[PDB]
C-alpha cells in the first residue's frame, strides 16, 4: 500500500543553462 | 503502508548554471 | 507504517553555479 | 511506526558556488 | 515508534563557496 | 519511543568558504 | 592584443542531472 | 586585435538529463 | 597585452546532480 | 603584459551533489 | 608584468555534497 | 614583476559535506 501525493499552489520561476564549455 | 505528502504554497525562484569550464 | 509530510509556505530564492573550472 | 514532518514558513535565500578551481 | 518534527518560522540567508583551489 | 522536536523562530545568517588552497 | 588558446588532448566523461524536484 | 583559438583532440562522452520534476 | 593558455592532457570524469529537493 | 598558463597532466575524478533539501 | 603558472601532474579525487538541510 | 608558480606531484583525496542542518 503506497501513496504519493504532491500538491503545488505556488508560482515557480526557473532558469537553467547547461553548457558554455570550451574544449 | 507508506504515505508521502508534499504540499507547496510558496513562490520559488531558481537559477542554475552548470558548466563554463575551460579544458 | 511510514509517514513523511513536508509542507512549505515560504518564499525560496536560490542561485547555483557549478563549474567555472580551468583545466 | 515512523513519522517525519517538516513545516517551513520562512523566507530562504541561498547562494552556492562550487568550483572555480585552477588545475 | 519514532517521531521527528522540524518547524521553521525564521528567515535564513546562506552563502556557500566551495572551491577556488589552485593545483 | 523516541521524540525529536526542533523549532526555530530566529533569523540565521551564514557564510561559508571552503577552499582557497594552493597546492 | 588578446590571445586565448585552449588545447584538450584528454578523454572527458560527464554526467549531469538537473531537476528531480517535487513541488 | 582579439584571437580565440580552441583545438580539441580528445574523445568527449556526455549525458544530460534536465527535468523529471513532479509538480 | 593579455595571454591565457590552458592545456589539458589528462582524463576527466565528472558527475553532477543538482536538485532532488522536496518542497 | 599578463600571462596565465595552466597545464594539467593528471586524472581528475569529481562528484558533486547540490541539493536534497527538504522545505 | 604578471605571470601565473599552475602545473598539475597528480591524480585528484573529490567528493562534494552541499545541502541535505531540513527547514 | 610578479611570479606565482604552483606545482603538484602528489595524490589528493578530499571529502566535503556542507549542510545537514535542521532548522
Amino acid at each position: 500500500f503506497l501513496v504519493h501525493s504532491s500538491n503545488n499552489f505556488g508560482a515557480i520561476l526557473s532558469s537553467t543553462n547547461v553548457g558554455s564549455n570550451t574544449y
